């Protein structure tokens, strides 16, 4: 009945528990579910074409293991236009989502012992593949009141020569903030002066973004191109979920072990996914009015959510940058009874809370490493995040805030 | 520049490299391409249909990780139908393609140290797999006088207490051998005396059999339900190479771990494929008439092979029971000199030859742990093949046997 150490000391991601467990509960039974954040539009109509053309010209049989030809090329154009960064086609490698492209890329880089460096509120992953390869996941705390943005102090800190590799997401999941140019440029001097270590560049929801925020990619920064993994996708920007595309682009050495790791491991992404992202790149710079209506719709989402929790007694909120979660922080309602339900001692029993007794689905902080705070998508319509706001309010009334 | 030690260490998918070189190097330069095995048919008109469905219908939004319910209980009664397994749904984990699913099931059940053993010749990806997972590969030689399976006295000789995981791919790449029934008895009596020794039964290739030949699923045997990881797909009966669907069936504890780490390393089958998948199913046993006429031009390619092949003296060949390859022992011309390119000392200077001076790709035999041979597939056109038997008659000519 044994098992091996690295999987049963892996944590189940809670996004996805709650998220299934909502989904089964919907049984008969009516949750309001903002928990993994997936866009709720349909894939665009000439990318879901392109999925279908490919199909029928019978688009179905081998292709590159790294990823067909057109795509890296279409990729490479996009992230010169898009990113002002320079990279051959085989610098690029396409995977089935973005998942799979940073774990290839732990695992390419990492030694045991190695130490990864993961800001938190971190996405739930980071540190379970840090854990898969070996490596020591080291965690540094971001605070509310900065935007839950890394502080260089606490950064070169938790410097040590172990120190292999620092994951910067950017747009956050599942913060919402935007690193400035300012801020990644302090840290890009720190990184510079360890010839170790290496940053990985999460991107993925470059697109979804509110101004006057700007999306920065760490690649484009002075010396850093050479120690930059960037990882990004297509599902989040596209509604693309059920697709599977994400890549990597990164220096000529590391992508090509990353491709043969690959090639041992997987069969990479569906040639049909491909033609589609192909079509996607081909809608434009920055997926054009396409994905400005999303974001558009995305941005109303956040305002209405803002403003409405905002109000509230005990609630802190940070006004998101980018994609689509709020992390709200209730922590003020920490040691307080709710009758019927019991004692509400962190964000973990307040969601089962919200959960079990108004029905509605939300991930606890501390699947993200921040015990402090619940996250929110706002990837759904007006009208569940207006019943959602009703049943917050009503759930925090026989509670106390401090 | 420094990269881990388990990817630095790894060895690339030679199948890939020359299946890869082959395909560019056809620039504007004609080469006969029997390297990877990929089925040279469309997907079926059903298959295809359900997949451009799904994207009709908009099914391209969040699906469960592990698989979607409807592709999981479809799966559940082929197993019971087709293999006379009894299996929950929630004992079936999809994946985007095989080499996921025996990738994951290696990390669950392999701690450090433990051995995997291997029958040569194997799949390229086994060995390599397994050193992944810090598992030490035990490779066991097969003769072609045996049709290269296992000699259980072999087997038994290389337990240890540290023998983890058996790997049993039937019918076989690269050798197209089936393992009767009498065989895996005997190989199940010898597993049920220790404890710890799980089997991986490796059945993509199922329903690609020749009579007399019959397919015998080893958790079907006594006592081993419980031991064994059953992995199975679509793209080789279905011919959905760029669909990416596979699936592990096993003991729930296990499965469940399985689950758990594909949930933070993956992002599962995409939802198109798996509606293509259950389209793929409905068909009905065996893939019905559809994958009937498949097999019956693979059987057809079999026989023109093995007939003309086995005639060239200093040519030694299994015929083959399932699958769609030859594993052809040329050794006896080992030693021998070809001018205009030089000595012939192994399977890859063989191969280079074919590939170099006769402009026809195969893979050397060293690639799948057995240096005497070399793998053809023939899921390609009679005519293709008719051409590269012409050519490996023509580039013997000037080479001596033995
Ligand atoms: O699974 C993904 O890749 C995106 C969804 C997610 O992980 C989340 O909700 O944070
Ligand atoms: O890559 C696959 O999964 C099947 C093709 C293959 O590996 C082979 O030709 O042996």
């Amino acid at each position: 009945m044994s098992l091996s150490p690295r999987v049963q000391s892996l944590k189940p991601s809670k996004v996805m528990v709650i998220t299934d467990l909502a989904a089964t509960l919907v049984s008969g039974v009516p949750v309001i579910r903002l928990a993994a954040g997936e866009p709720d539009f349909d894939t665009p109509k000439v990318v879901a074409e392109a999925g279908i053309n490919a199909i029928r010209e019978g688009f179905t049989r081998y292709t590159l293991n790294a990823g067909i030809t057109e795509l890296r090329e279409a990729i490479c154009r996009k992230l010169k236009e898009e990113n002002g960064l320079s990279y051959a086609p085989d610098q690029i490698l396409v995977s089935n989502g973005a998942k799979q492209s940073l774990l290839q890329a732990v695992l390419a880089v990492c030694s045991p012992g190695d130490e990864v460096i993961i800001p938190a509120p971190y996405w739930v992953s980071y540190t379970e593949q840090a854990r898969l390869a070996d490596a020591t996941p080291v965690v540094i705390p971001t605070k509310i009141s900065n935007n839950f943005l890394l502080d260089p102090k606490d950064l070169e800190s938790k410097l040590t020569e172990k120190s292999r590799l620092l994951i910067l997401c950017s747009p956050s999941n599942p913060t919402g903030s935007v690193y400035p140019k300012s801020l990644l440029e302090e840290i890009a001097r720190i990184i510079a002066k360890h010839p170790r270590l290496l940053v990985l560049s999460d991107e993925i929801y470059e697109h979804i973004i509110y101004a006057p925020a700007t999306h920065t990619s760490f690649a484009s920064l002075p010396d850093m191109y050479e120690r930059t993994l960037t990882v990004n996708g297509f599902s989040k920007a596209f509604a693309m979920t059920g697709w599977r595309l994400g890549y990597l682009a990164g220096p000529k050495h590391i992508v090509a072990a990353c491709s043969k790791l690959q090639g041992q491991v997987s069969s990479g992404a569906s040639s049909i996914a491909q033609k589609a992202g192909v079509a996607a790149l081909g809608l434009g710079k920055a997926g054009g009015e396409t994905v400005a209506e999303m974001v558009k719709a995305y941005r109303e989402r956040r305002d209405f959510l803002v403003k409405s929790l905002g109000d509230i007694k005990g609630v802190k909120i940070s006004e998101p940058q980018g994609a689509f979660y709020l992390f709200i922080d209730f922590s003020a309602y920490y040691g307080s009874e709710a009758e019927g339900f019991g004692l509400i001692n962190d964000s973990s029993s307040l969601a089962l809370y919200f959960l079990d007794k108004f029905q509605v689905a939300m991930v606890p902080g501390d699947a993200f490493g921040d015990d402090s705070c619940i996250r929110i998508s706002y990837a759904t319509s007006l009208d569940v995040l207006q019943a959602a706001v009703e049943k917050i309010r009503k759930a925090l009334e026989p509670l106390r805030a401090t």
